[PDB]
Parts: C-alpha cells; sequence; structure tokens
C-alpha cells in the first residue's frame, strides 16, 4: 500500500497469536511494544524519546506480523503510549518513505 | 525521492532563514524543533512521548522548506534531542509510506 499521513499510520500486527495494533514510525531506531508475555530470555535497556527515558526488556529473534508481512527481531518491551514499528523491522517489509 | 530506512531518514530544512538537519518522523503527530528565534507570537505548549512530557512554544503558520519542498504549518520550538518533521508537515509535501 501507498499510506499517506492524515492520521497516524496503524497497522494490525500478530505477535505471539495475538492481533494488536502498531504505529509505523519512521522516526524510531527500534521497534517499542506494550507487555504480550513474549518467550524467551532478554536483556535490560534504555531508550529516549522526547520527554525523557524508559526502561526496557530486548527480546531477539521475535517473529511477528505487520500488515500481513512476515519479519523477525528484536522487539523492546516497555512502558510505550502505542506500539511502534520502528525501522529495525520496517526495513524488513521493504517500506520507505516517498515523497 | 525515495527513502529506504536502514539509517535514519534526515533531511536538509530551512527554517528561520537556516539551514538544519531534521528526521523525518511517521510516529510524530508534529514538528518539534530546537531551540531557536521565530517570527510571530507562540503560545505555551506541552507535548508528550515515550518518557513523558515536555515544554514548547507553538508558532503557527511557518514556512518551511524540507528537503527543497516548501511547506507552512505549525512548528513546536523546544529541548528537542533531535529536530523531528512530524506528519503535520509531512502531509504538507505528500510523503508516503509504501511497501
Ligand atoms: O519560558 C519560555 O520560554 C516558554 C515556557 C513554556 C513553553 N511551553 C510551556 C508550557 C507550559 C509552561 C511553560 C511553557
Amino acid at each position: 500500500p501507498q499510506i499517506t499521513l492524515w492520521k497516524r499510520p496503524l497497522v494490525t500486527i500478530k505477535i505471539g497469536g495475538q492481533l494488536k495494533e502498531a504505529l509505523l514510525d519512521t522516526g524510531a531506531d527500534d521497534t517499542v511494544i506494550e507487555e504480550m508475555n513474549l518467550p524467551g530470555r532478554w536483556k535490560p535497556k534504555m531508550i529516549g524519546g522526547i520527554g525523557g527515558f524508559i526502561k526496557v526488556r530486548q527480546y531477539d529473534q521475535i517473529i511477528i506480523e505487520i500488515a500481513g508481512h512476515k519479519a523477525i527481531g528484536t522487539v523492546l518491551v516497555g512502558p510505550t503510549p502505542v506500539n511502534i514499528i520502528g525501522r529495525n523491522l520496517l526495513t524488513q517489509i521493504g517500506a520507505t518513505l516517498n515523497f
């Protein structure tokens, strides 16, 4: 698809047999989601947006479907107001910013 | 242009007559630029993201050249870690996400 930006670029994501919603975010390096009791070991990490820093849990090798497209990568889990698909997964689905 | 997301989508912008560098951010409703002086009256505003809220001065109807494309719209001046072009101006230059 070609998604204009008049509203938030929200898509359906599936991760661990749970359908959720996420923002296609060109300004996020990493993918940040709410808790979904992800399987596997994790590492603690700090991330920051405008407003300061949050404590997150880093899970690698996570399988996720983004608007139908299958992707695999690092998903950080922490207190994020909205679920965020960062460039790290956006590149996997071939997402580009065009104008 | 078509911009892949293997690195931060940074572009040259011109604002207040100054050339600056800024991030094309589809996850941002608003445009947030580091401390600079701009013409017209501003109003005090608080914007939120990950980590919490910051205080910005809101200027309306600011002319801005994003990667050679003129746009007019609201610009928030504040203590941002990086200059951010939000959807409010991305829509002004016809930017779309594509995959
Ligand atoms: O003092 C300033 O220079 C601006 C203060 C300011 C900007 N946005 C704000 C929001 C709430 C309270 C104060 C502010």
